[PDB]
């Protein structure tokens, strides 16, 4: 089983047909961040691709903004799928929300209305050939903006909601992968030199430090489980001033898994710097577990969107 995560900086902006791009990534589950697809655009070619069943979260606050999508081959059709981390935009859902007493409902709506998370749940056969659930949480984390101070708070609250949800699903049994653009690099090795000699003072990095365990947190950074000392392993370079060529970059795209999943089912986790078309490159994991496809796509699937019903229904 193979899974890819990629902040694609706009599906359309790659200027390649999406079927060709997805096939080239050669994976059973492909998670895209910053699709820049919103529902007002009626962008059927970006949402419905031959050979895949897909699950989008669309931003509700601005056209052509944010957005995440999970594309599944027939082999991995999910048993359940849900938009968001809190449940407010939710048959066929994932549940297991955790305790959100610290969040107002209106804050939950705000954290979930920007198209930043989609969850798909897959049955898998583990290394003892027992059936288990794997929940894939595909996230595009926000960014702080100095001219809008409230967005730093938004980002930290999004991280706290993500932790709450992921740990609650994990507590229900089975396995959890969190992948996507976390928009924080973890350790000095993850960023171009030189490094702060207060590096831990960053509140997003403090969050990551306690969320991840080291082979206290319940999740492992799979890339570093397999490549703990690899240098210059970046996933993001700014578009300007030749950064990708000079390796002026950072590693901010992750495939995180619960400890038991990474230790027992992962074979490798890598960076794909050869893949062009975005300001980020993909990351990819290779797993030994085998998926059990659902018999029907759950209701979140894009094929059920009324705007895409087709001419025969017209
Ligand atoms: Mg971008």
């Amino acid at each position: 089983m193979k899974i890819v995560s990629w902040n694609i900086n706009g599906i359309r902006a790659t200027r390649v047909g999406l079927k060709e791009t997805l096939d080239s990534l050669d994976a059973d589950i492909i998670c895209l961040q910053e699709t820049k697809v919103t529902r007002d655009l009626l962008d059927e070619p970006s949402a419905i691709v031959e050979g895949y069943n897909s699950y989008f979260s669309f931003s509700r606050v601005r056209s052509g903004y944010s957005g995440v999508a999970t594309f599944c081959k027939s082999s991995t059709t999910p048993q359940a799928a849900e938009e968001g981390l809190s449940g407010v935009f939710c048959t066929g859902s994932v549940g297991c929300y955790g305790n959100t007493e610290q969040f107002l409902e209106e804050e939950l709506q705000s954290l979930d209305q920007e198209g930043r998370a989609v969850l798909t749940q897959h049955r898998i056969l583990n290394c003892e050939d027992k059936e288990e659930t794997l929940t894939v949480i595909n996230v595009y984390c926000p960014r702080a903006d100095p001219e809008k101070p409230e967005r730093k708070t938004y980002k930290l609250r999004f991280y706290h909601l993500l932790q709450t949800r992921a740990e609650a699903i994990l507590q229900n049994g089975g396995h959890v992968i969190i992948l996507g653009d976390v928009n924080t690099s973890h350790r000095p090795l993850d960023h171009c030199d030189p490094t702060d000699l207060t590096f831990e003072e960053n509140p997003g990095r403090q969050w990551l430090n306690q969320f991840l365990g080291d082979p206290s947190g319940l999740f492992y950074d799979s890339f570093r489980y397999f490549h703990p000392t690899q240098k210059n392993a970046f996933t993001c370079w700014c578009s300007a001033s030749g950064a990708r060529q000079t390796n002026y970059g950072t590693r901010i795209d992750y495939i995180l898994g619960n400890r038991e999943l990474v230790e027992s089912e992962f074979l490798d986790s890598v960076i794909m710097p050869e893949v062009e078309g975005s300001d980020h490159c993909p990351v990819k994991a290779f797993m030994k577990c085998q998926p059990i496809a659902a018999n029907k796509c759950p209701p979140l699937c894009t094929k059920y969107l009324p705007e895409f019903a087709g001419r025969q229904q017209k």
